[PDB]
């Protein structure tokens, strides 16, 4: 196993326009397959990545700015990584997904509007090359990756990943720590081979001899951990105030972190932007998708190495000496001027302050069947892709969606377009629901903590429990999706058209 915090972490460039005005910002990223050392003792690894950088430039833009981005294909007509020809044209499809933003549906990146390379071939879905950002919405913490139908998680897996990052001029005046001290941190956990090379599973476990080669796996854990594109790096940081853009770029892991000092971190917003109040923790979950923006006060550490720690295992307990660890700060750097950033308590207007009629409530099942290979489909509401859709809400109303967890893991369920509100947990009798169908609740309805109290785009339903959350779909109207962010999953019908009607 590589060595622990021997490389510093890399902070990937903000990417610089192509051509910006007043009116407009116009930018283009070209997917390209290209090598990196992802640790101090490996040879250079290949991967694919945005401008060729693994992660790919952070993307840095202003609320309401007008904003352009031509995502291009200039990747090999052949993959690299296995692929399943069972599970659904040529080979490497693509499609670029601004997961969090607030797009118009031919700028959201569906999952068949797919293109290959110089968009010579296009999905059935495709529209356009240059796709629109408005940016309409509240300051945030957004992430870019590949989405093309069926192949989601091998290109997101091969470094199609970068970050993408809404500054409100409104929220300056909280004097949060900025610039060189506001840092996005991408963890990505990989397998990696002697030679270097990206591994990724060719069949599940002792595969079945009736089973497909390649074939698709239902989850991914890798071995290693990287932030930023290397393998748990060290970070020189001052003794101040620090932010965070914490982001679960990973495939199927789930993360659980800490500081092994001790340290509390202070949560000041969640995947939809600013909390109204932070929140001091001790630790947080993050599943796939999820993003937690957060400031570390490393003022009273001077001279101390820290690991930002993880205590969530991946199909079995964790390693202490490998993916326990993500990356180490080193409070060692001098301080380049007075910190005058704060971490103040009122951060936002609250989201419960909006009172909209509920216009419809929908109850979704996380359920699944088996193929002709013995393998298993997860299907949201037992539905398959293809089929019609069937989650239609109307634009500018808010409906209360339930999602029933009769599995017994959890599962990180995403919506675009749309941000939302937490209402509740409650657990059920799973026996029952499995054998009538009918929903008996085993305890009372559970309120999320201070942490789901703003918005989110990205939500953990845990097994055995129903979840509940309210969303006003708008302001776009028009063909989008609603999935399950384990790319594992995604990959394979866990994944559904949402259709807002005008
Ligand atoms: C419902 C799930 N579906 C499977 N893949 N899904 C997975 S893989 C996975 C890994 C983690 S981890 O870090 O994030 O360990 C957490 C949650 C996960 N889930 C969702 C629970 S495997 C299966 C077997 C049967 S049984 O009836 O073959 O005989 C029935 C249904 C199945
Ligand atoms: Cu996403
Ligand atoms: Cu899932
Ligand atoms: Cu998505």
């Amino acid at each position: 196993t590589l060595e622990k915090f021997v490389d510093a972490l890399p902070i990937p460039d903000t990417l610089k326009p192509v051509q910006q005005s007043k009116e407009k910002t116009y930018y283009e990223v070209t997917m390209e397959e290209c090598t990196h050392q992802l640790h101090r003792d490996l040879p250079p690894t290949r991967l694919w990545g945005y401008n060729g950088l693994f992660p790919g430039p952070t993307i840095e833009v202003k609320r309401n700015e007008n904003v352009y981005v031509k995502w291009m294909n200039n990747l090999p007509s052949t993959h690299f990584l296995p692929i399943d020809h069972t599970i659904h044209e040529p080979e490497v499809k693509t499609v670029v997904h601004l997961h969090g933003g607030v797009t118009p549906d031919d700028s959201d990146g569906y999952p068949e509007a797919w293109f290959s390379k110089d968009f010579e071939q296009t999905g059935p879905y495709f529209k356009r090359e240059v796709y629109h950002y408005p940016n309409q919405q509240r300051g945030a913490i957004l992430w870019y990756h590949d989405h093309a139908m069926a192949l989601t998680r091998l290109n997101v897996y091969a470094g199609l990943v970068g970050a993408y990052i809404i500054h409100d001029p409104k929220e300056k005046r909280l004097k949060l720590p900025s610039d060189e001290y506001d840092v996005p941190l991408l963890i990505t956990d990989r397998t990696i081979n002697e030679d270097g090379s990206l591994f990724y599973p060719s069949a599940p476990e002792n595969p079945s001899p009736s089973l497909p080669n390649p074939s698709i796996v239902p989850a991914f854990c890798g071995e290693t951990i990287l932030v930023n594109g290397k393998v748990w790096p060290y970070l020189e940081v001052e003794p101040r105030k620090y932010r965070f853009r914490v982001i679960n770029a990973s495939n199927t892991r789930t993360y659980n972190l800490s500081l092994d000092n001790g340290g509390d971190f202070i949560q000041i917003g969640s995947d939809g932007g600013l909390l109204p109040r932070s929140v001091k923790l001790n630790s947080f979950s993050l599943a796939p998708a999820e993003r937690y923006d957060i400031i570390i006060d490393f003022t009273a550490y001077e001279g101390e190495s820290i690991i930002l720690a993880n205590s969530a295992g991946c199909g079995g307990d964790v390693n202490p000496e490998t993916d326990a660890n993500i990356m180490q700060f080193r409070v060692t750097k001098p301080l380049a001027q007075k910190d005058e950033s704060r971490k103040p308590k009122y951060l936002a207007s609250y989201p419960s302050v909006q009172h909209e009629r509920i216009q419809n409530i929908r109850t979704l099942k996380l359920a699944g069947t088996q193929d002709e290979y013995g393998r298993p489909v997860l299907l949201l509401n037992n539905k398959r892709w293809h089929d019609p859709v069937t989650e239609t809400p109307k634009v500018g109303t808010t409906e209360i969606w339930s999602i029933i967890n009769p599995t017994r893991g959890t599962h990180p369920i995403h919506l675009h377009l749309v941000s939302f509100r937490v209402l509740d947990r409650r657990p059920f009798d799973i026996a029952r629901y499995q054998e009538s169908g009918e929903l008996s609740y085993t305890g009372p309805a559970v309120p999320p903590p201070p942490s789901e109290k703003g918005w989110k785009d990205t939500i953990q339903a845990h097994a055995g429990e129903v979840l509940r959350i309210a969303a006003t779909f708008g302001p776009y109207s028009g063909r989008y999706v609603w999935h399950c962010h384990i790319l594992e999953h995604e990959d394979y019908d866990m994944m559904r058209p949402m259709d807002i009607t005008d």
